[PDB]
């Protein structure tokens, strides 16, 4: 299984691409929690509230959740990070690949 | 090194079982935090808050730690995410290796 | 590009030490949010609250960072952990170089 990180303008978006993905079953859970942003942008250094996700599913889903993500993000360019589970015990990952679209 | 990434019902069992884990040395360290669970359960898309664990110990722990949770987790079926670290500095390691049993 | 986990005494350092390290340019983002620490000092489980950082940037900048957190760091010994990211998208890390000092 692999981790995507993602993160979101507000708790309305996030919730929104979040569901939207369980329900297309993208992924099988999602984890969201704000934080704040302090970032490069175009003319200064920018600092806001953000919230973002850690989603949770298949690696061979990495592909098409990536897409998706683009397709259904508020920012133009969201940051979609994909960590790698180097393991994870068993029953949790039976339990998540029966819970993402095959 | 390794994270390994549980969550947790409520704070009580969170600490509860975090700290039972560095008193037996399974981790060095450990840094909760609350977040909003999204997540596919039996007949519906629950959304609930959870307290979710960072837990830092060594490698070779990975096994026994696992197992260790297993048997302490208030969830029937835990999440147990191991995540190598790839890199750490020349101090924190060595504070790691001394603190967790041999 | 990678991930640098780092922890905090509070929030003000946090602040200090990632927006310096912005400036210079050494990471394109960082993410901070608050956590409750659970671990090994000296005589006993101590439990804080701490300003944990999530900041992202080249894996070929990992040594100079690393260095710089060292001499940036409020604590003796900062934890400075790396996760190599196994894969992100595509307008992103283009941003991330860009971002970075050369």
């Amino acid at each position: 299984m692999i981790i995507v990180y993602t993160t979101f303008p507000d708790w309305e978006s996030a919730e929104k691409v979040v569901k939207t993905l369980l329900k297309e079953r993208m992924i099988a859970c999602a984890n969201l929690r704000e934080h704040r942003a302090f970032y490069w942008w175009e003319g200064k250094i920018e600092e806001d509230k953000e919230v973002g996700a850690i989603l949770k599913t298949r690696e061979d889903l990495w592909e098409e959740l990536k897409e998706r993500i683009k397709e259904l993000h508020p920012y133009d360019v969201p940051a979609i990070i994909r960590i790698d589970v180097d393991d994870v015990n068993e029953d949790y990952l039976k339990w998540l690949i029966e819970e993402t679209k095959k």
